[PDB]
């Protein structure tokens, strides 16, 4: 395991506390042993998600200060209408208050665009994985969400360089199927989430992308963390050895027909989001007709101006090597503190969390009693560290037929904020996760006591078996 | 005309600028002749709304800075819990990103709940004036927005104390017509903002939810400009000559079942919205539900945690007597230097903006042609000051029958922000409005170029007559 | 009078509070009659000084977040010395953390150069008029402080262009009087101060430093209103009159070898001062070892990195034509509503304060009763607003036989910080000294209960004399 | 070498790189060799300083943002005010724009004072060490300063409690050759920072406390670093063993008659300082007059507002004794890190700072070659990281004769500012040092090109011999 110095020092500081056991224990009780209803004030590390938590800097500070409010034509507008063409080279941008805002406003759009010609009777949407909220807002227009990632995301131990590739054959497999008539839209998740933060190679979604577009099939590249798939890129892929970060970008959104972004995580937001659209004016517009009346006007989108002009600047910071190399090696990091001791997790780690594959680490439980979730409530009750469940608790249940969906992968997942916790907190995180090697084999799994029928995994209560 | 003077004193301040006429005449065209078109650098003084363009105390950025930006149980959530909780003495609050996003959330949940009951066949929403974001949510989801504020806001020159009151009259012709059963809500608007920020009185809010309650119709508070609505109680009911802001406003909140909240109005923010919820829990669980995959986290709901921490502290800030005065009192000077000059104003002045009456001011204009935004381009032109028209253009057309709908009204909207400008600032906007008096009489309107089918007013693009 | 329109909007605000009357009579009270030791919160408009209460911009916040900690090197310690060197074309800075911590840097430098020679057996400084912690400086380290403006400045009524003059008679006497080799230094104060923020005209700083080069005189320029004499040179001086500020500035600075300022007036801050040198390298290494004990290391001089980032900043802002227009264009409408109702002031108005001649005012109070406190007391006690003497209060005893210095004007100073308070502000203040006419014959004076030996009117307790 | 954690995370971060080597040789001999004249922007890890470069917490910065701009009465003075009576029971403060300002204000007070009893005719202050800025304002006030620590202080390597402690038998010895009419003031500098940082105990304190009052002698508390005293009284000091930091604060203040604080240390700054009496009210309002033409108004004394609000935070969250654990911690693994691999340092580390001893690292470079300083331009070429010299470079000239080199220590500070780097960048640091054992042996000694006759360390310049 080795740390990675971080290429910063600190500006600001704040406080955290480790309360007590039994603040834990009666917090875990009160919040029906679901963390999603623990107060932060019960928590000590917070690792449930790299979602917003992001600690920014002096320059993004500063470019808040001086962020211009104006409800239309704000600045920063414009300032962020650039950055896109930059980055990207897409010609149109959409403000959105977040990730989930830029779907909603995107996705039907792309379905009724779809629909124009009587077409998409039965539509449905294909990604690597859709992730939660893109697969609800598919769900929620009707459509179907299909995720066909590579096998090799399924067997966590054994390496792979890209274990968030689409699979080839399942995508042909479900043009075949389907239709291309029912393809919405193919969503390129960099990197892939739910397979653990995992990359995508530059081949593989230029193969996506070139199978689209004989077939006609618009793609949208879901952008969260692409940053840190493009770091990927260049540490893995030879023919990027010598790239820019910015170059293997550049390259990456040749790809795809437009983008949905949630700013909060790589570009080191506490909040924001953005769609961008390469240069299909029709969808742009129709885009800008459901942004007014779901977010906002179209020159903020939910923000305020001050949270573009952060987000014009983390932009920028989020895609510099030397801080991915810091940010990417601390995740590496605490993954081989944990592998080095016997924990099993998705190998290699990803880009922003250490997954830790609790079907192998307390097997006496089966997916639909949670296992992941029994091991995070047991994380949280002897360290106060909160983490958050990536297997059948948050997959949900099939639309069409109202049963547990099958999970190939039961995780728990330690995810890192962005330049908030030293190599030390993940020092704390290991020791607390390897002190518990013994508890594994005695835990116990759960059940529902109150479900909602979509993202039930949020506020959902829980009670203990037995 | 009286100048009152700021119960505050300024701490930072931002540059702006008079663009050159040429500018500004380049400005207008490339923006098609819509200045929500033209970028804020192009801009002088802004009144093109009052809302998220206000200033924050140093108070509200220092509850910023320590923002507790948690993804699931932030602080600042639990903080702005026990302040509705104060403030309305309701029991349950969402956060949304801002106003149009409380009402996405609550809204459909509304719709669907009645249609469980196998009720809402033919849904209906009834106020005395929905917003056009409102009334849009309102339509979006298949129901009419019925809009029945008293005939008193159509006598424009002639004071009177409540012109945004609902007509009892036709509320209850409403009800009978299309019955309890299809009313999914009422919607109480306070101030009314399209009857030009005028106040519905307490005694209005009372017989108006008493017949709600009689038949079962669920009350919602529209509260973006809820401080303003109850200053003006206080100035102008004899029964709470000597109560408190709050205490009008606990009183106000008896009145309804719930609030839908643009924060960034009367809370003094530049973004945010807040659902709260009286004590009905089962509606309280449906939002929460709809919150998640549209906003947010249920404890944050598409906010930074700062913006929950400025609004906990600007809901104090917004309720403060004295400057509530000053600010209304600001309007008032705006509104009386005009009608000192002849300039045909919605009188007595409203909490937020004067509204010059553009069928009294320019009769030569067609109401089809848009005479509000003649007059408004006009301004711009010669002045740089931008404001928004609240005519026919905003009221856009009447679904089932793509008609333009009734518009009992024209008005130029003299849009104020909180706390950043000064009377001196008041004095350019009357001047440079009032030295256009030999031109009224010569203007024509505008015909429509490209027409979004909902909220057109926002994105359209125009060109003159001749 | 003429009301001046902000060329700026507010961005955020502080509130004030008016205490009542029962309030004011027990603070007085407890401070002494002396309105310096009134706890803030007993103030409601603060005319105390303009030195250090200025507003912002939110480019000099961005400024400071951005700001450069480090000890020695501060990246913001070589933006000033380049700032220095394009504003006023010197080639030496040495921090200070405010005017009169570079007073203590230089002027025991200035002193000890000129005794090298085994001259300065009887020494002194000339200026136009020292500031009091100024003539405090060269009293203390052994020297005479002299005193020469224009007898114009007496003439409180009466207009005149350059009220700020030296007196050049005195000069050429006081040379000839004490011999140049006994002169330390001249100090150019800019704008004159204590002659009630009065200009210099161009041609008299030029005379000044011309005939201190025919003796070899070293020559100081007081800077810390600078912008505010520039301006002034530009509106009334017909060879700069189509000069930009920054040009008249650098001319100013023709007309001296170096600068000491307190950047808390015409740079816009809240702390900060500034040693600046033209070239005479062997001054600026002495004065740099002077720095070390007194201030701090030489890069920084007793400032936070931030406060030099800031000063940068406002070192720009402060030159802005149309921020200084507006500045001195509300000083002058103070001014123009006293003198219109009769009150006698310093006319015309300088550029940072209205100078109310107490003598003419309150005629039955002698000087050594300090009438001018008088009026400030009654003024505070009538409408919470707190002003300065400068008066006799002011002026002290002489260094020798401790006898009070005879004083030529009897000012209550309205002193106006920049940014801060609104026009409206300025009518409460007229409003209410205006409507103490009636009882200025009725007022008493003060005798000492504490006398401070050095700079006594900062914390001197006062009983009244009835 | 123990690594502990952070009682705190992330909110903002200030990015950093490391200068190539070229620039960072190409820096040196444009700064003539003196790390003092490096500009930043050629530095990566500044171990230059513990004052000043602290890291404010999120409340510290809310504090500065509702700070009272008022030229008087500000009611973060009235703040300041309630926040020194708490913590030090002491009734009178006068805000300060830093520490040297505080020393300043006070101590040509103290002579003028003592002065007027008709006594320090022959005046000297007399301390366990005075700082170099205290001892060059005693001695600009033509008085003789006198350190009297604890000669346990002078064996580098042999662990002591209490190497700040004060000499009693000199303290004594002096009162008794100079006089107690003599002596203006004791201070009790806490912690000690030219013996390194190192903490004097309670009893100390309260020794030399108790010798003054009997003689009548004023004492002054030098407070920078007060709250590293105290968690070393915390820790090494079983009568306290289960105090609160703050009840062992307000015990050593019952030690002295007043205090002056660079609140650029403890209080976790970057500007700012502070007077306080305990109880004189004539001292204070003679420390007030001297106040107004040095630093500014009694209410703001040269500070911003918002600087006094966040001085109130800071006087709060610098006794967190978690926070101080982890600071003192932090500190101690640096020196663990050196110490564990033959580099030999000041044991045990004090509060703020590792010391090594480079006489023993670079043997055949003599005192007045420079022997730290030749380590510290070694390790910035070789690392880019900037350290202090206290040596024999910054001893300076015997008066009226040569070098001074009566280094009694020659050590290169380390110096660690409050809540900045992590332990990570420690690791940087001792690799980097360690690494230097290699070149140690090329010896390279420095001499002179460009002199100042006073305050040389602070500006002067030199070239490899
Ligand atoms: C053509 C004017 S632009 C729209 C912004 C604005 N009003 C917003 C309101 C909203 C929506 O709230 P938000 O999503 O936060 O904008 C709900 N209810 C009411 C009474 C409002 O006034 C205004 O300027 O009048
Ligand atoms: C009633 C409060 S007097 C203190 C502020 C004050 N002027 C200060 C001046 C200084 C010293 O500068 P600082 O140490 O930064 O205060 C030097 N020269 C000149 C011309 C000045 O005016 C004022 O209010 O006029
Ligand atoms: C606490 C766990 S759920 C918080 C969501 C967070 N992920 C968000 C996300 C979104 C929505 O972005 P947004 O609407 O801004 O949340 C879209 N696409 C992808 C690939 C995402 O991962 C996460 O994984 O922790
Ligand atoms: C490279 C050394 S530069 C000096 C700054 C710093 N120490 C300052 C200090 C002061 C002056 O305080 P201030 O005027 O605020 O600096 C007073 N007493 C003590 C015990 C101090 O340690 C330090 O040790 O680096
Ligand atoms: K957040
Ligand atoms: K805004
Ligand atoms: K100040
Ligand atoms: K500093």
């Amino acid at each position: 395991a080795k740390r990675i110095v971080e290429p910063f020092r600190i500006k600001m500081v704040e406080k955290i506390r480790v309360p007590s056991r039994e603040e834990r224990e009666a917090a875990l009780k009160e919040a029906g042993y679901n963390p999603f209803l623990l107060p932060s004030s019960a928590v000590y590390i917070d690792l449930l998600t790299d979602s917003g938590t992001n600690a920014m800097s002096d320059h993004q500070w500063a470019a808040m200060i001086t962020g211009d409010e104006a409800y239309a034509g704000s600045r920063n507008y414009y300032d962020l209408k650039d950055k896109a063409k930059e980055l990207f080279n897409y010609d149109y941008i959409i403000p959105a208050h977040q990730g989930r805002g830029a779907e909603n406003i995107l996705f039907p759009v792309l379905l009724k665009y779809k629909q124009k010609e009587g077409k998409a009777k039965n539509p449905v949407f294909i990604s690597n994985f859709h992730f939660d909220t893109t697969a609800a807002h598919v769900e929620l227009n009707g459509c179907k969400a299909i995720n066909i990632v590579t096998e090799k995301a399924f067997d966590s131990e054994t390496y792979d360089d890209w274990k968030g590739d689409f699979d080839i054959k399942k995508l042909k497999e479900n043009i075949a199927q389907h239709g291309a008539d029912n393809i919405v839209a193919i969503v390129s998740t960099v990197t892939c989430n739910s397979a653990g933060g995992q990359p995508v190679s530059m081949s593989n979604l230029k193969e996506v992308y070139e199978i689209a577009k004989q077939h006609g099939i618009f793609v949208v590249m879901d952008s969260a963390r692409f940053c840190e798939n493009a770091y990927f890129i260049k540490a893995r892929d030879p023919k990027y050895k010598n790239a820019t970060i910015k170059e293997v970008i550049f390259d990456m959104y040749k790809y795809a027909d437009a983008l949905t972004m949630s700013a909060k995580k790589d570009p080191l937001l506490n909040i924001g989001g953005l769609v961008a659209i390469r240069d299909n004016e029709e969808i742009f517009t129709l885009a800008r007709q459901r942004c007014v009346p779901m977010e906002g006007f179209v020159t903020y989108g939910g923000l305020a101006g001050r949270d573009m002009a952060a987000m014009v600047q983390g932009l920028e910071e989020g895609t510099e090597e030397e801080y991915l190399h810091y940010r990417i090696g601390q995740v590496k990091y605490l993954g081989d503190r944990l592998r080095e001791a016997g924990i099993p997790i998705q190998y290699p780690t990803g880009g922003h969390a250490v997954f830790v594959d609790c079907k192998k680490l307390v097997p006496q439980i089966p997916g639909d009693q949670f296992p992941a979730q029994a091991v995070i409530n047991a994380l949280y009750l002897e360290s106060g560290v909160r983490a958050v469940e990536i297997g059948s608790f948050l997959l949900g249940r099939d639309p069409a037929t109202g049963e547990q969906k099958h999970a190939d992968m039961e995780f728990m997942r330690l995810t890192i904020a962005r330049r908030v916790y030293t190599n030390d907190h993940m020092d704390y995180i290991a020791d607390a996760l390897i002190g518990l090697k013994e508890k594994f084999a005695t835990l116990k799994g759960l059940e529902f006591e109150y479900e909602p029928p979509v993202l039930r995994h949020f506020t959902a209560r829980l009670k203990p078996i037995e």
